[PDB]
């Protein structure tokens, strides 16, 4: 019964708060890669691809490669943008 | 590299959590839509109010803008999520 609208949404809000946290901590990450490569792109498909691919093939309830390739399309262009903001500052 | 294997293995640590918590908010979603099927999917206060109590925590590197894309998404995702699986209800 805890099953009400009210306590669903504290948890999604949970969810969001450890989300967030880790997708924060995903950027810092990301900045020490940049720093150490100063690439003239940032852009590395093969690793973006191979990380998808491995991710696949976890065990998930709900995710699949579809709803995966959504999310991190939206992950790395998070990713790549900031990392490319942060070289043409720190430079 | 070195330091750049060492890096992506903590990108690794860092993706298979970030993968299982969005598994995990699927599943509440789930349950959502499932309390609520007499309803629409979509409740922009809701996704607002999301993102406005996100946009008040401390970040290293978050802002709003990178929010705003992360969670356009995320809630995408989401909405087509309980879509689908309220379409396996009869
Ligand atoms: O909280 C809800 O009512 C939900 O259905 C969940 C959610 C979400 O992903 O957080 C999904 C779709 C709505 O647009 C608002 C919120």
């Amino acid at each position: 019964l805890d099953s009400l609208l009210e306590n669903l949404r504290a948890e999604i809000d949970a969810l969001d708060n450890e989300l967030s946290d880790l997708l924060d901590k995903r950027l810092e990450i990301a900045l020490k890669i940049a720093l150490i490569k100063q690439e003239s792109p940032i852009y590395c498909p093969k690793r973006e691809q191979e990380i998808l691919k491995r991710l696949s093939q976890r065990d998930f309830k709900h995710l699949n490669g579809e709803i995966l390739t959504g999310f991190y399309t939206e992950v790395f262009k998070i990713s790549r943008k900031f990392q490319e903001n942060a070289l043409k500052e720190l430079k």
